[PDB]
């Protein structure tokens, strides 16, 4: 509350560390469905169904330009990528499986870096 604060967690490395995680997600062999924005002219249904499209290149641009206020808003966009994927793709598809694999990969790096 006013003049009453928990001890200050050091967040000075969060930017660099989110960048490193994002690099590792970019270079994963199953990243290919997520590298670029879904083409809304060429994928029927995507624009209407997926209210907030997100992809790794968009997160990279947001990260690089100070559009994440903190590490949690960064995690929310990464998770959005996978939530969107699950919304649009059957589990038993190459892209559906990719999304599960990448979400697992992310969540482990996230826990090991920050928890």
């Amino acid at each position: 509350s006013m003049s009453v604060k928990k001890p200050k967690r050091d967040d000075s490395k969060d930017l660099a560390l989110c960048s490193m995680i994002l690099t590792e997600m970019e270079t994963h062999e199953d990243a290919w469905p997520f590298l670029l924005p879904v083409n809304l002219k060429l994928v029927p249904g995507y624009k209407k169904v997926i209210k907030k499209p997100m992809d790794f290149s968009t997160i990279r641009e947001k990260l690089s330009s100070g559009q994440y206020p903190n590490l949690e808003t960064f995690a929310l966009d990464v998770r959005l990528v996978f939530d969107n994927c699950e919304t649009f793709n059957e589990d038993d598809s190459d892209i559906g499986r990719a999304g599960h694999n990448m979400r697992k990969y992310f969540e482990k790096k996230w826990t090991d870096t920050f928890k």
